[PDB]
């Protein structure tokens, strides 16, 4: 009869043998945390290896990303579709077992980790999703949404700033079904971490012997009854060819690499209990569907990530309405306008801002999570990684707003949205020197380019309300990647368009103003600079010059268009091209090459009123004409 | 006889009148914190308005960046070169009073703030600089370096992750002369902030009435005796045309906008005490210079930011030695090699890593700060903003290392280094898919481009040890901006060069391999991809093709070169150009336009051994030849 320790040692054996064979990786977390995992996964975790997408499974997040063999071991041992051959391919090209866990490519991996601090943030988001979805959907006698979020984290995560942001907020929102296990395994890190977490309003369980199954169980039982999120502080000491063989022998583990005894597999396998757990929940879901069929249909739709059947038609009708009202407003107001039309169609939208609001917004709070808007406070990074967790969890389409400059605080989370191919919607306001007096520390220059070079991210910089509506629609309908929607503080004039041009906004780049025959000059512009481009077009046309304005609200989408469409907008034979954008010039060589010109920014901004800054930096009619004159 | 409150109200009056006239900005911090400032600045602060560069002045940092009128009011009132006319130009183009304080442009502003959390981090760096410089230079009977670092911060700073990183480290290093005043002025922020700071090993003074001068003084006296950094938690409630007039009248402030009574100016003026304070310290410095002239000379040199007279000659000799040893090593090893040669020449270097080390490194600790290397722990953002504070303080040249991917965690601090034009040296390792198995979450793609589009930042990606030595030398000698030095994990072959080519490395971009007459093809490469470019050059030359290799270790420097030098490296008439770099392709349109080609990355990476990833992503001899064939 295998002991708990023998079963935990299977995780230790597989981890160290996998690392050894790959000659790469680190068996830290699995060595230290295996006994904790054996209790947690065998005695508490509700999950079905046959269906890792069961909507009411418990969520487990390994924030110590480097501990990847811990999760691969657990998934293999408990019966997921991850075999011994996968473990022997750890860290090899296109294996199912990459060096850090990657959501999508591996059955049972709930998020992509590696960058420290973000795992715990993702877990915070998942626990938030569960709490909100439960408050939205649960009814008397039908607790259909009801599961825990368990996370493992280490010293690295605790040192990172993002831990402070997301633990603080988790405390304020009372995410009592978030239960985190800190691997306190042991010059630069002396925090009293338990006291710090009490300051956030968490319950803390101190000094848990991480190699004692009775202590671990007692802590977990306490945490599962908590009214607050709980941090279980686990003291561990196990861990680190000769060193491996020594430790392996000390553990009393005699078996050859990758061989696990049949009774150990039997005691780890979760297919039997897992089947029964999901079947029991399916029975409760059917009861819910009978008693509340409208809700239940909405829940399923939302869990699938499907939009309402008529959203596309209503949204295109809305885009057309806007194109007819023809207002001149800040793209920031057009965004709030789009949310006002789209919000009431999309009960799955979960908005917020790093403290955006439309008429039906209702803030979530600890006492009442049935809302649809989160006040994240001054926590840009934490907001972003939380939104990743919300998106992974299912049930919502999250969006989150801050100033474009503070994208930089959240930069790696934005990158992770893209890497994981999640539909997370970033709203970045105050997009340029147009913000005026706040000055160079707040004025973006290089940030648009940073977003545009992020793979799988779409960045929309709408020239007016019509393009703002198209951008939101497109972002919402994009299920397989994130979008960043960039808005001005200042007013943007409505642009005239025919039906076909409004349609072509969705192609990322299109002809807004044209000449009869091949243009002598092409003005490419985005966002708040399209209006200036149109002025230059007006003026230059009066001189008999054959000019075209191309509005480029989304470069990544434009690039995805077919060769013949691209030739129709930016013909390869017209080298006389001028890009106009209040952002870093260097990006635009992609579109004007070495034969064209760029009217952009090549320095930091200044603290002055916007009109004075635009004058100062050359975003004037006169300067554009001069550049054209020089170029032609 | 003006009361304390009347004197504090001068700050309130000027702040609100300045904001009103500009119709922009927020008088929050000055309204709330004016009584605290009146105690702190009149009764405690050691400073000389006639010389804001006095080396032993106390340092004051306003982390609530939006509170800019607080500092402009203090500087004006106490007699700095900032007049009433400057205050009336708050937030106007090229005024001395920009919307957020900017170091360099305004007498007495110690750092540029605005992005929340970074002010306090900068203050942490300044207190670290003082503590290290004192331990390095002070001797029995000559406490020549001896001053406090006072900082104001608010809720926004406290919510930001960076506060956790820098307060944690400040606690560990016992920066007991750092004294911070928290404006606790009052849904999303419920931390028990005092308890959190105790967990970092700070002293906390709770519940200080921020409008009671006796309570404020008592707290400051306690803090000034503390063995730990101290957080003074100040409860404030004062603050927010009609509303302004109401508050102004309530305060009993009858005077017209911008008029301050003569006795209030008299009681605020610090020119008399300031003169005496600096004169007293100058007398002690002379005594130190008599007793320890070598040290004292070194201190002055270092405070001036001057390098040793013979550093340039020794460093060029070193570059030449490396060019002769001709080794093939990871650029990461060449960096450590350069530090081994340069380190012992530069006692001002203050290194570190977000836990790099050369033979004479000695770690700083709480008990012994006489070292030259800081273990920042897993705190990339905090490290970077701290280094800014170290650079501003004087006495050091800081450098700090992390993985290139985690530049993203510290992104805005890097931008702030550049904005402030400070010599801070960023060392970014593991620069590409060449890092291998750790996989896409760690593998940079877009980060080089992000650095390259940062104004006033130089980014060096050295192809071998010779270029690594040139890059370090150039970075060290660059006093008016920061540098980012980018290193590979994998081995880089030595490139053959004549004397003139080694010299031209310092020009940012140069001809490494050439053809007789005008080239038919130009291969532009950087860093670890230059070796592949040379292979392609060898192969293609054998075919009779006229090829050139341009090595481009620093684009920003290359761009600063004269037109005729640029024409000599990248002739405008040779359109057949191929850029080769294991990073995002889109950057390179700047150098190859629409007629050339790019062999780079356009996706995230993968988890595999490096050779397999280079094969997979097309960094092979065969692929390069194919692209040339297609292009020609
Ligand atoms: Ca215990
Ligand atoms: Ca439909
Ligand atoms: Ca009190
Ligand atoms: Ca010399």
């Amino acid at each position: 009869m295998p002991s708990r320790r023998e079963r935990a040692n299977a995780i230790r054996a597989l981890s160290m043998d996998a690392v050894q064979k790959a000659n790469s990786g680190h068996p830290g977390a699995p060595m230290g945390m295996a006994d904790i995992a054996e209790v947690l996964w065998r005695d508490y975790m509700q999950h079905n290896p046959s269906n890792p997408q069961w909507a009411n499974r418990d969520r487990f997040v390994l924030s110590n990303g480097h501990g990847s063999m811990l999760i691969y071991s657990l998934l293999h041992l408990t019966g997921y579709d991850l075999g011994i051959e996968d473990l022997k391919n750890f860290r090899q090209l296109n294996s199912r077992t990459p060096g850090h866990p990657e959501y999508g490519y591996t059955a049972g991996v709930e998020t992509t980790t590696g960058p420290l601090g973000q795992g715990i943030a993702n877990a915070v988001g998942m626990a938030l999703a569960e709490k909100v979805l439960a408050a939205q959907f649960n009814r008397d006698g039908h607790a259909v949404v009801d599961h825990y979020t368990y996370a493992f984290l280490g010293d690295g995560c605790m040192m990172e700033g993002i831990s402070h942001e997301v633990a603080s907020l988790a405390g304020t929102l009372r995410l009592n079904k978030l239960i985190a296990f800190y691997d306190d395994n042991g010059g630069w890190f002396t925090d009293d971490t338990p006291k710090r977490f009490e300051a956030y309003g968490w319950q803390v369980i101190r000094n848990v012997d991480g190699h004692d199954a009775d202590e671990i169980k007692t802590a977990i039982d306490t945490a599962r009854k908590s009214d607050q999120p709980t941090l279980i502080c686990c003291k561990t000491v196990i861990g680190f060819a000769d060193e491996i063989a020594a430790t392996r022998a000390a553990l009393g583990w005699e078996h050859a690499p990758f061989e696990i005894p049949a009774q150990i597999y039997a005691e780890w396998d979760a297919k039997e209990t897992g089947a029964a757990q999901e079947a029991e929940w399916n029975k409760r879901f059917a009861a819910y569907q009978a008693a509340h069929p409208e809700l239940a249909a909405e829940l399923l739709r939302r869990l699938k990530g499907e939009l309402p059947a008529d959203f596309a038609e209503k949204a295109a009708a809305y885009v057309a309405d806007v194109a007819n009202k023809g207002e001149t407003i800040a793209s920031r107001k057009a965004s709030q306008n789009a949310l006002n039309a789209f919000g009431p169609l999309l009960p799955e939208l979960l908005g917020g801002s790093a403290d955006t609001l439309w008429k039906g917004c209702k803030g979530v709070s600890a006492d009442d999570a049935a809302g649809n808007y989160v006040f994240y406070g001054v926590r840009e990074f934490g907001m972003s990684a939380i939104m990743n967790g919300v998106a992974l969890h299912g049930g919502f389409i999250p969006y989150g707003a801050t100033f474009l400059i503070f994208m930089e605080y959240a930069r790696n989370a934005v990158r992770m949205s893209a890497l994981m191919k999640q539909r997370v919607l970033y709203v970045f306001t105050h997009d340029s020197i147009g913000l005026g007096e706040d000055g160079p520390t707040h004025q973006p220059i290089e940030q648009l380019a940073s977003l545009r070079l992020t793979p799988n991210l779409d960045t929309w910089r709408p020239a007016d309300a019509v393009e703002s509506a198209v951008a939101w629609k497109h972002a919402i309908e994009r299920a397989d990647g994130p979008s960043a929607l960039i808005f001005s503080r200042q007013n943007l004039p409505h642009q005239a368009r025919d039906v076909a041009q409004v349609a072509d906004i969705a192609r990322g780049g299109y002809v807004l103003k044209d000449c009869e025959g091949e243009p002598e000059l092409i003005l490419i512009a985005t966002g708040s600079e399209v209006g200036l481009a149109v002025q230059a077009y007006d003026k230059l046309s009066e001189q008999g010059r054959k000019v075209r304005v191309v509005s480029m609200p989304c470069t990544s989408v434009y690039e995805q268009q077919d060769e013949s469409y691209k030739q129709s907008v930016l013909p390869v034979e017209v080298g006389a091209r001028i890009a106009i954008e209040a952002a870093h010039a260097d990006y635009w060589y992609k579109y004007v090459g070495l034969d064209g010109r760029i009217i952009g920014m090549t320095s930091f901004g200044e603290s002055a009123p916007a009109p004075a800054l635009f004058e100062h930096f050359g975003f004037t009619l006169d300067n554009v004409l001069a550049v054209a004159e020089e170029l032609l």
